[PDB]
């Protein structure tokens, strides 16, 4: 079995997975909407009671499986729980990242496309008033994606958007096909320092921004001024637990698979904690210092609330580009912003497609070359649904990217700490540890962490599922049909894997 060559590469690869577009866009918006500086109280608590415990568990499960030559959850769950239902539940841990890949790599391709257009100056140039500046960029984005102008749920992406998607798939393949140490690990040691340099440059440049409407200082103010009255709202604690869960990328299978290339007795306690820490720093320090402070500096604190409510996507793909076209040398600034997002996405997508690569390698005994090419083939083909069918992206993001992962996160906890055995699980986590997990976490992992996730899942199921089922367009069944099919297809692959094993 392949192994991470160095401790540094392992940590940077894991952190690279966690550090994504959300760090620079989602987190700052969530913080502004849920109490500003006060948001850090439930955020740190969620980190302590949910994020860190689960992450250690996923590392442990992965390393445990890797020791027996298995990197994915259908086989790993079966090792922890010799039951047929464990294998089927394990399929979900292969389905979720596959479905996410089918839309996320496409979104990743947008950032590359925008970076190129900015670099060569193929961007709009307004003109006055905010709407006079934003609209040309809203249209620019919509023409890139091909947002429906009529009543049909049909997208019509530009030729450029389609070709950039191909190139983005090629870049992902180039890394993955070289493997863990020579591919993913090698790239992490280049990409993370590059990510850090781009962000710091952006932070510095943003802190120098001054407009008649305000300054960057105003932005940092609005974002970090605490509003403790929002702490009463249970949804703010839900938002924190949710933010933490997604920011660490728990429940996606990627962490377990990466850990399966960690040697049997190599530390995971300190390494895992370190990776999580980098993500948190990149999140609150770098992410919180760029997008929102820039927006408030240009439009004024008067529009701070409106900007925050417009969402993470509008902020990163419409608002900031518009601002950059109004600032000195902003065109090169725009390139750097989208270059930053692209590497943040790329380090996440190579991690997210590895579980499917690992499964074909470990369980169906495919060569790395074949496993990478077939995985890319499926993601590329399937993505045409996301490229041409409106709201298909959203449907996939909901079932797999939202409900699925929280459900799967809870499933990991229960199977590991309750079915497999908390004592066996506890020793599995701490073995080879540079530091030992605090004794208190035994109770957290067993009762607190699953309680939190159960609450999150129930609240989100009751809130969003009735809406999605009753108020959506009929074309959502096309996407539902397709991803249910993918789950059946994977169940079949798992079936062939156990049949092959019975023969040999
Ligand atoms: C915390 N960072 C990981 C982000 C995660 O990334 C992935 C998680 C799981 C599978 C993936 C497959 C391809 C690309 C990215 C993948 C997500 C992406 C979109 C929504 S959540
Ligand atoms: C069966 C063959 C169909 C190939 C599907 C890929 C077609 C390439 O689709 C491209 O993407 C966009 C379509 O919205 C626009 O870029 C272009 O007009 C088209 O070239
Ligand atoms: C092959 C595609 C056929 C699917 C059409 C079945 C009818 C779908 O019907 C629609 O389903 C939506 C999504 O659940 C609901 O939001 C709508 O209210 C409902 O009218
Ligand atoms: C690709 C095949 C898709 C299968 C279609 C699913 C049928 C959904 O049947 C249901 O009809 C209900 C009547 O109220 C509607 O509210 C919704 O359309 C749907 O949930
Ligand atoms: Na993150
Ligand atoms: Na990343």
């Amino acid at each position: 079995r392949e192994h991470w060559a160095t401790r540094l590469g392992l940590i940077l690869a894991m952190a690279g997975y966690a550090v994504d577009l959300g760090n620079f866009l989602r987190f700052p918006v969530q913080a502004a909407e849920n109490g500003g500086g006060a948001f850090m109280i439930p955020y740190i608590i969620a980190f302590l009671l949910v994020g860190i415990p689960l992450m250690w568990i996923e590392w442990a499960m992965g390393r445990y499986g890797g020791a027996q030559g298995h990197g994915t959850t259908p086989a790993i769950f079966y090792l922890l729980w010799r039951n047929r239902f464990a294998k089927i539940l394990g399929v979900f841990g292969l389905w979720i990242p596959l479905v996410v890949a089918i839309y996320y790599v496409y979104i990743e391709s947008w950032t590359l496309g925008f970076a190129i257009k900015f670099l060569v100056g193929l961007v709009p140039e307004p003109p006055t008033d905010p709407d006079s500046i934003l609209r040309p960029f809203k249209e620019f984005l919509y023409s890139y994606i091909g947002v429906p102008k009529g009543d049909e749920p049909i997208l019509k992406p530009s030729l450029f958007a389609y070709i950039v998607f191909l190139i983005t798939m090629f870049i992902n393949v180039s890394i993955l096909i070289r493997g863990i140490s020579k591919g993913i690990e090698r790239f992490a040691k280049i990409a993370m320092p590059t990510l850090f340099i781009l962000a710091v440059f952006l932070v510095i440049r943003v802190f120098l921004l001054e407009t008649p409407n305000g300054t960057a200082a105003d932005g940092l103010n609005f974002l970090w001024t605490p509003d403790f009255e929002k702490l009463k709202d249970p949804g703010v604690w839900i938002a924190a637990v949710g933010q933490i869960f997604f920011s660490l990328g728990l429940g996606f299978g990627a962490i377990i698979t990466f850990a399966s290339y960690v040697r049997k007795d190599q530390d995971i306690v300190l390494s895992g904690l370190t990776a999580a820490t980098l993500n948190e720093k990149a999140e609150v320090i770098l992410g919180g210092s760029i997008s929102i402070p820039a927006a408030v500096a240009f439009f004024g604190v008067a529009n701070a609330v409106a900007i925050a409510k417009a969402g993470a996507f509008n902020l990163g793909f419409i608002t900031l580009p518009a601002i950059f076209s109004q600032t000195a040398g902003g065109t090169f600034l725009g390139f750097l912003w989208f270059f930053l997002l692209f590497f943040a996405g790329l380090t996440s997508s190579i991690a997210g497609m590895q579980p499917m690569i690992a499964f074909l390698e470990d369980e169906l005994k495919l060569s790395r070359k074949h496993a990478v090419l077939w995985t890319a083939a499926i993601v590329f083909f399937s993505a045409h649904l996301v490229m041409f069918l409106n709201k298909s992206l959203d449907e996939m993001d909901f079932w797999a990217g939202t409900i699925g992962v929280v459900f799967f996160g809870l499933t990991e906890l229960i199977i590991f700490f309750w079915i497999f055995g908390a004592d066996k699980a506890w020793e599995e986590i701490n073995r080879g540890g540079i530091i030992k997990v605090p004794r208190i976490y035994y109770y957290v992992m067993r009762y607190i962490t699953p309680a939190f996730l159960a609450v999150l899942l129930v609240v989100w199921a009751r809130e969003y599922i009735p809406k999605i089922m009753e108020e959506t367009h009929w074309t959502v069944w096309i996407t539902r049909f397709y991803i249910i099919g993918l789950f059946l297809f994977l169940t079949f692959l798992v079936f062939l894997a156990e049949r092959r094993r019975n023969h040999e």
